[PDB]
DNA sequence: CGCTGCGTTTTTTTTTTCATGTGCCGGTCTCACACGTGCCTGGAGACTAGTAAGCGCTTCTAGTGGCGGTTAAAACGCGGTAGACAGCG
């Protein structure tokens, strides 16, 4: 029982949800707490996370700014 | 393997029909406005009379300046943070 890293955490999640606009922070953060097993903060966790995606060009963002919009997956 | 574009399949957006409720015209029937008539009560006349109120005069209050002094209170401005407003699901 452990929540590997938050990238290899999202990958799981974004993975198994096609969709033209991607997935959207709400629909990931209520995957993890479905099948996987955390604590809290996670919500808060996710968010610099996909941060990092943001900037670096890991997960791309469909619309919006921030933890505001549609994160899809690398290609 | 990775990309890249380019025909495909779908999506978005446009244009044209289309089925709907609108308010628009012109003939029938109803009971409500309007008239009227006749009776009765409440307004008018007029004069009486008694008292409220308005004007001037008496006083004296309580309202309007005005004079500085000290302080508490406004002003102003700078600095940052949390709350207003938009945007996403
Ligand atoms: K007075």
């Amino acid at each position: 029982t452990d929540h590997p890293k938050y990238s290899d955490m999202i990958v799981a999640a974004i993975q198994a949800e096609k969709n033209r606009a991607g997935s959207s922070r709400q629909s990931i953060q209520k995957y993890i707490k479905s099948h996987y097993k955390v604590g809290e903060n996670a919500d808060s966790q996710i968010k610099l996370s996909i941060k990092r995606l943001v900037t670096t060009g890991v997960l791309k963002q469909t619309k919006g700014v921030g933890a505001s919009g549609s994160f899809r997956l690398a290609k």
